[PDB]
């Protein structure tokens, strides 16, 4: 049922409020979903002027739902099962040796539109570290999303790191932690250990005057297999 809203493409709207070592900004962003493909194009524009972060440190605050699932994976999905009431999901990223994000975001169906409302708080960065001193490179490298249930909670925890690329040709490590809770009372899907393997790619409109990312996403689950007996059925 939640399940049948994502079989074809989904408009997608995000919204967030942002405040990082006092300075306050807003995002909003639009595109589409299509869980199908495990794909996402989505157009961020800064709405208070110029943002105060590099843009590649929002792109995971910034829709897991549209996740593709294998056929085999599909029990595993609780992102998914949770619409459309949706689901709550929270973050602690800690950029090392410099500050932390703290999100917490409402992922719901809006009429038909799938809807990300975020807030995001920021602290303890250095004025000169990559992050305020913008020395991130604008890109985007994969990862996976390492899942786990959470059965107390009715829903899931996730943890992974995010290596983001620094123009001197180090590396920024954000380690992210993350739960998600149905806001609905409904059932749904607590699923095995398995991760999001997830690529992105980051590019600027052309046409576009504002402060700006465009970003296009695969997704697709993995980490758990079919059985043995279930490999010759498929071969034969």
């Amino acid at each position: 049922k939640g399940e049948e809203l994502f079989t074809g493409v989904v408009p997608i709207l995000v919204x967030l409020d942002g405040d990082v070592n006092g300075h306050k900004f807003s995002v909003s962003g639009e595109g589409e979903g299509d869980a199908t493909y495990g794909k996402l194009t989505l157009k961020f524009i800064c709405t208070t002027g110029k943002l105060p972060v590099p843009w590649p440190t929002l792109v995971t605050t910034f829709v897991q739902c549209f996740s593709r699932y294998p056929d085999h994976m599909k029990r595993h999905d609780f992102f998914k099962s949770a619409m459309p009431e949706g689901y709550v999901q929270e973050r602690t990223i800690s950029f090392k040796d410099d500050g932390n994000y703290k999100t917490r975001a409402e992922v719901k169906f809006e009429g038909d539109t799938l809807v990300n409302r975020i807030e995001l708080k920021g602290i303890d960065f250095k004025e000169d570290g990559n992050i305020l001193g913008h020395k991130l490179e604008y890109n985007y490298n994969s990862h996976n999303v390492y899942i786990t249930a959470d059965k107390q909670k009715n829903g899931i925890k996730a943890n992974f790191k995010i290596r983001h690329n620094v123009e001197d040709g180090s590396v920024q490590l954000a380690d992210h932690y993350q739960q998600n809770t149905p806001i609905g009372d409904g059932p749904v899907l607590l699923p095995d250990n398995h991760y999001l393997s997830t690529q992105s790619a980051l590019s600027k409109d052309p046409n576009e005057k504002r402060d700006h990312m465009v970003l296009l996403e695969f997704v697709t689950a993995a980490g758990i297999t079919h059985g043995m007996d279930e490999l010759y059925k498929l071969e034969h």
